This record gives structure tokens, sequence and C-alpha cells, in this order.
């Protein structure tokens, strides 16, 4: 940075503090990654200065012919590489990515199935506190309580029982694969659009490493940050047949003037995805998920659905008598980035809960491998079994760095 | 940049592209401006990395504490400025902002007032093919058919006769000082909320330029882009007893995680907006504006409400037999940028309008002063004049060139 640093030492003081603790620690949350220079440099252009209100060649203001090559960039590259037939590339977030589908196929008070929260939904899945909640009605499909994996059956029942407009699938803390294609076959018993929420798995998807929604669903949402590697915002695919109501959902519905600069950002994060380099990198985040899993059962701990499909693994601490809450406390103070999250079936509320979730997309993004997984697993052994330690927690916080360096 | 036209060259081509036409066109758009380099630096930050829901000090996840001193200079350098008791600084976008605050106080199908869309009201100000208009009951108050100044007993009437729960002031294409005073006790006398929407005037209120809303609204929105020259986004403000329930509307309410980075971008704006040469620098939009407007009504144009209070003004094109879209086509072709508009009481679809809206926010940024204002002005009266003289275009195409080198 050149004229940050004259202008605001104050905002400057804070993004080095930022960029430094970056380096410095062991980033596990799940949902977190590191973009390119150059999907930052595209964030921080001129672009931002640029008003587009509606859609490449069919915009509300002149002047821009630039921009539309920008959004049509965005838009082929993330249809080449999900084979999607139309892409939305303005949604602001996830959040409104999945608020834009809503709007396309619900009214106020539609019934909507989507997967437990507390087994691994998403906020914007029916929250009681989320729009989704309180614009819709929302029921929930639950996972089996001994293996985790979403109960199909229950996601029937449900479906059949509650006649939703809409069925959700996709979650933000589960390690396992989707089935899709059993999705669709539901949704189509009921007379249900199905909606994938993708955003965790995307980059996954992107590189063949998870089932594609894409010929399932008849809206797939996703984040462009998490394992796509992306700048944050968000993303709506779908067939031909509903772009027209999407686009329209997004702008004029529920969005004004799209961030073209992000935009940009969401082309060069597509043009990475569709390199070989993408491909390799994320078989190293899912083989050093499944690597950090066993090492973690190495240490004697439990993962809910004893493993993990994924770039992510729970840890259903019971067997250790320790919350989520403590362990992400402590490991905090060794230099651990984790977060506490609810288990299936959880004992415990949202603000204690029995889990701490994990994954890998950060540190294999920072170059960690299998050995690197085996150190992180056994410095979580270290810590757990030792919180009452400082002794163990000095040895964990030095051997945290040296992995950071 | 360094990385981009490395990594994308398509992209960066682009980009490119679009920085060049910002510096060689004379960009006219009453939204549009140009933000600093320190403001981009900071949206081409690593903050993009960091998922931080929730607020300062009250985040769900971990590692917060450095994004949190940049959301905190935030919202301390937005109180200052607008000298408001509570900001929040997390709505991706003006629309946002507004959907936060709608959240908060409406349910579904309550009538809500505001200005009348063809006569200056924005499309979130319920449209039917907007979220506003869809989830709420819009009614609408109107601009006197000579003056064009909001008639403030119509305004009462309306509130008077439709019991709205909610009043909103303010506009995208509204020429003269908005009389908040006025709306607030119109707001108590029928018990309803009242909120302003300064998006476009925002500049001019932290110079004190335009009464400031904060005194009188319950709830203040803007976008922290336009005149008050910031990153693409948006912002609320209102009173500390309302604090708690904006928080929650932003989060968990409309929003998942906020863009870290656009709000290291928003501090650096207010921090800009704070410092005595931006004062300098509204006062010259303002002053530019009514050059402008008597530069154009020299020209015998004539003007919606008669000139301009604020930093945009609107062409009633009828006395020239033209439309808007005619107007904007031609413009275009000689390198100035305004777009169509409907001006109050239009015989024309918005599609096609009468008039075209012009603000000097932009060209002011760039260092135009008086002099640039009539020869803008007379290079507008040449092409508007002569809409069939490939010479007169020519000649306003070489004027236009002088102007911006
Ligand atoms: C992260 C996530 C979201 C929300 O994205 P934001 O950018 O935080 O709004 C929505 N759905 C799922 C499944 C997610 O993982
Ligand atoms: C520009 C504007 C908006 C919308 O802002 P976006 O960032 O485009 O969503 C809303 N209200 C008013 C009055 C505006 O001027």
């Amino acid at each position: 940075m050149k004229y940050l640093p004259q202008q605001d030492p104050q905002v400057f003081a804070a993004i080095e503090q930022e960029r430094k603790r970056q380096h410095a620690k062991i980033e596990l949350i799940a949902s977190e990654n590191f973009v390119s220079r150059a999907v930052m440099e595209a964030q921080g252009s001129v672009l931002t200065n640029k008003y587009a209100e509606g859609y490449p060649g069919r915009r509300y203001y002149g002047g821009c012919e630039y921009v539309d090559i920008v959004e049509e960039l965005a838009r082929e590259r993330a249809k080449q590489l999900f084979g999607a037939e139309h892409a939305n590339v303005q949604p602001h977030s996830g959040a409104q990515a999945n608020m834009a589908v809503y709007f396309t196929v619900l009214e106020h008070g539609d019934t909507v199935l989507g997967m437990n929260l507390s087994h691994g939904g998403h906020l914007t899945h029916g929250s009681p506190v989320n729009f989704s909640g309180v614009q819709y009605n929302f029921v929930a499909y639950g996972v089996d309580p001994e293996t985790h994996v979403i109960d199909y059956d229950d996601v029937r029942e449900k479906a059949r029982l509650h006649r939703p407009k809409l069925i959700v699938a996709a979650a933000s803390a589960y390690p396992r694969i989707i089935d899709f294609a059993k999705f669709r076959e539901i949704a189509d018993e009921v007379g249900a659009y199905l909606m994938v929420d993708m955003a965790h798995i995307a980059g996954l998807v992107a590189a063949g490493l998870h089932p594609n929604p894409v010929p399932y669903a008849h809206f797939v949402t996703t984040t462009t940050h998490k394992t796509l590697r992306g700048p944050r915002g968000g993303m709506i695919l779908c067939q031909e047949q509903f772009a027209k109501q999407i686009d329209k959902a997004i702008f004029p519905g529920i969005q004004g003037g799209p961030l073209m600069h992000v935009i940009a950002a969401k082309a060069v994060a597509f043009g990475e995805a569709l390199q070989d380099d993408f491909k390799a990198y994320a078989k190293r985040v899912v083989d050093n998920a499944k690597r950090l899993a066993s090492a973690l059962q190495n240490e004697g701990f439990t993962l809910v659905s004893g493993g993990t499909d994924n770039h992510l693994l729970l840890v259903d601490l019971r067997p250790q008598q320790l919350t989520g809450k403590t362990a992400e406390k402590v490991l905090d103070e060794v230099g651990i980035t984790v977060n506490k999250n609810t288990i299936p079936y959880d004992p415990e509320s949202p603000g204690v809960t029995s889990g701490i979730r994990i994954g890998t997309a950060a540190v294999t993004t920072r170059g960690f491998g299998l050995e690197e997984m085996d150190e992180i697993a056994a410095i979580i052994g270290l810590v757990l079994k030792n919180v009452g330690s400082e002794q163990a927690l000095e040895e964990a916080r030095q051997r945290v760095a040296a992995l950071t360096d």
C-alpha cells in the first residue's frame, strides 16, 4: 500500500495487525481461506466508481461497456466451472443469494424444508431470528443419531407431511457428501423446487471432488469465498428457464447497484479455479481433512459421522468432558483458530455447544500438507487433554509458532 | 497493479478500459463519484479473508480484535460526522440499509408512505417490482405540479388517510432541500416512525450544506458512495434506543458475514469527510450545481423546480420536444454521461421519460469549477439544439475532450 499509510494511519495500523495475525495463527475455521493478490487487486480497482444496475447489454446507465465485459467473464467462467446454464454473479453475499432464490419462488408464509440448524443447516435456512424463518414457514430434516448422516427417509417423510414449496439441501457444518439425486427424487415426489446451497463445498464441486448439484437442483446458491477461494460475495446458478426470474429477483428485486469491483474479483477467482493447480489444491484440501480427521482419532477424539468426505470435520468433545466454548477459548490461547459448533443432538445450547468445527481450506492454501495435519492434531491433543497446564499451553504455543514460522 | 496483469489479462484489460473511460468522459450521473486511492487500497486489503459475524467485542468467531478496531473507527467517525447516537456500518448497500430498517419496524403488509417514484422517490421506496412494494403496502406523496417542491399538505393528508406505520423521506432525483422537521411533525401526528434515506445528499449533510435528518428521524439510511464519496455500501444511523434492534436486523436478520475490507474503506471515507477540505469540496459541489443550473437556463433549458438547492438538477426537455432517452443517447455520442429520468407528472413512460438528471459531485472531484460548468452547459445546448448535425456533435466531442484533456 502507498496512499492509505499516509492518509489514515489508524486504519492502516489495524489492517497491518490483521495481516500479521493472518500469518501468525493457524486458521482452522472451516469457512475461512486466503485469496490471491490478483483477487485483492481487482477489488481494490476503480470499478467501485461505476453504477451498473441491470445486466450486461441491458443496463439502466450508459458507459457500462467495460464493466459488462467483466460481468460476462464472471458469468461465463462460472458456467464453465460448474456446467450451469445460467449464472447471476451480482449477489452481495451468500445470504443475499439465498434471499433472491426465496424471493423468486416463494410467497410470504410458504413452507420450506431445510436441514436442521443444530445438525448442520445454515442461519439462512430458517433461523427464527433470520429473515428466512420470519418470512417463511421452515420445517427441518435431521441426520441419523448414530451415523450422523442425513436421514433421507426423514427428508422424504417431512416433505410428504409438510408439503414444502421448496426443499433446501446443503450445510455449513456437515462433514459428508450430500446426495443431491435423492433430494431431487424427494422434491419431485412432492412437487417442490430443489435449492442447493453449496457455499461451503463450492471449491470442491469445482474441482470434481464433491458431486455437482447443478444437474439436480433448480437453483444452486453459493458464496464466492470459502473453499472456492474467491472474494467475499454470492452467486446463483440455475437452468435457462429460471434465468429471467432469478435476474429480476436480484435486481430490481432485492438489491440495487452491484459491486462491480467485487464482480471483477469473482471473475479472477473463477479463472483461478478453472486452472489445473486449483484442482490439485482442492485435492490437498480433502486429503488434508482426512489426514487431520485420522490423526485426531489417533489422539482419542470422537468425530461427528466418524470422519469426513470434504474439507471439514466436527469434534464431539463429550468424551473429554469439554464444551465447544471451552475448547475454542483454550485453543485461542495457543494461536489455533477454531469455532465452537453445535453437534447433532447436542445437549448444550448454541452459546456453549459440545463441539468444535475444523476445516483445512485455509492451512492448505498456506501450503500445509499431511505432516502438518499430524502435528496440528498432536497440538490439539496436547492442549485439550491438558487445559489446566500452562506448561502444556506454552509448548503448544511454541509448536504453533514452528508451523507458521 | 502488479499481480492482476499477469494472472488475468482479460480482466485487467477490461479494468484498464474502464479506468481510461472514467478519465475521458464527463460524468454527470448524479449518483456517481470518484473515490480516493486510500479508499481503494482499503477495499483491496486482506480484510476480505476475515469472517466477523456479529459486532465489535461481540463476534461469533475469535481473531476479530483488529477488524473490531476497523469497524469501531467506522462507527465512531460516522457518529462524529453526522452527530448520531448509533451507527451500523455493515449494510452491503443502500438497498440493504433500507431493507434492514423495514425489517426492524414493519411486519409483512404494513402500510408505508414514501415519495412518489415518478417524482423522485427511490426504487426501494415501494416499487411493485422491488421487495419494498411486494412486502409492504406503499402509498405515495407528491410534489406540487407547478413548483415541483414536495407538497407537505399532501404528505400530511396521505399520512392521515392511510395511517402508515412508517413514513419515508428522501429521494434519488429531488433537487431541493427536504424539510425533515415537517416530516417528523406529520409522523408524530399519525404515530408513525420517520425514516430518512439520505443516500444522495449524505456528503452535503456531512459538510453542513443540507439540513441534517439525524435529529428528526428515528432511522437514517444512506449509501457510503455518492456525495459522501465513499466505497460502495450502506449505513444506518439511529438513536441509542433503536441500536440493538437495528443491529439485530442487519445480523442475524438480513445479512451474514460483513465485508470487513469495505468497512475499512468506509472508515477511510468518513475520515476524509471529517477534514476541512471535504467541506470545501462539498461547497464546490453545490456552487457548481447552481452555476450549471443557471448556465443551462441561460441556454434556454427548463429545470424541474426552477433550479437546485443541492448537487443535482433535472432538465425538463418538453420545450425542446425531446425525450430523456433521446437526450441521453446523443450526449453519450459526444462523451457526456447523463441518465434519462422521469420528471414530476411526466407524460412519458419510465423507459422514455421527458427529462435528464445531472449531478456535479463527480466533475467537482475532478477539479471542475464554475467556468467548466458554463462550458458544460454550452456543450449541452449545442448538442440538444442540434441533434441532427454531425458537425455540431463533432464540435461538442472536441469541446468535451478539451475539458477532460
Ligand atoms: C457462509 C454461508 C452462507 C452465507 O454467506 P454470507 O456471505 O456470510 O452471507 C449461506 N449459506 C451457507 C451454506 C454458507 O455456508
Ligand atoms: C442509491 C440509493 C439507494 C440504493 O443504494 P444501492 O447501493 O444502489 O443499493 C437507496 N436509496 C436512495 C435514496 C439512493 O439514492
